[PDB]
């Protein structure tokens, strides 16, 4: 659907699914051909395209890093792009570091579902706690 | 919602005066209080607050990199924000390093005029070139 609101409404979901680690309710909003880029030198870095790439990033994600968000995120949308602006701190499990990140996450969203995902984050922030 | 065609406008007016280099243009479409923050450890990286500190940034700017946009960006506006979405290729003068930036800036407009910029850009990558110059 073209609904602003719509399509908001629909990332709002996908992060829900993620949040409750509901594996089926995620792809269920996630086209199966979703591309997801993450920039930068750290674990989750890369290129991650479909099914199996989201749920496998969500497992990584989890296991590696404990994060925060202090307030909830703020949606600027026009149709079915959406973008999510916020600011995260988390700690690396395995680093015992900690970091903090102002970021966006830039989306579209085709046939209501989760199409194309780029993060625009501060990667020397996120490379320094993962050394 | 409100209309976004006048603010989306004002942004593309204020890289307009930009690129022409319309120091009483680009001052004219920024907030007397302007912010702009730049993240990361790179001669750039701070808060610029203010007129004089939008000349200075862009004068800086001039002399330590050179940067291209190879492609149009894309502006995504609702309400009093303007997200502007975008590519570029760079040179770094002092290093003669290269670097390719994916870059939001995350702008606020009110009363007609650019008040708040954030920039969301690779801050390793701009580290790594610049030989992490916080200077």
């Amino acid at each position: 659907g073209m609904s602003t609101q719509e399509n908001v409404q629909i990332v709002k979901d996908f992060f829900a699914a993620m949040g409750r680690g509901d594996k089926k309710g995620l792809l269920a909003v996630s086209a199966e051909d979703i591309e997801w880029i993450i920039p930068g030198e750290w674990p989750l870095a890369g290129t991650h395209r479909g099914h199996a790439a989201l749920a496998a990033l969500l497992q990584k994600a989890s296991e590696m890093v404990e994060i925060s968000y202090p307030e909830p995120p703020e949606f600027v949308a026009q149709g079915e792009r959406v973008l999510v602006v916020g600011f995260a701190t988390g700690r690396v499990k395995s680093t015992n570091r900690t970091f903090e990140d102002d970021w966006v996450f830039a989306i579209t969203v085709r046939k209501s579902k989760v199409t194309s995902i780029r993060e625009y984050i501060d990667t020397l922030a996120l490379a320094r706690a993962t050394n």
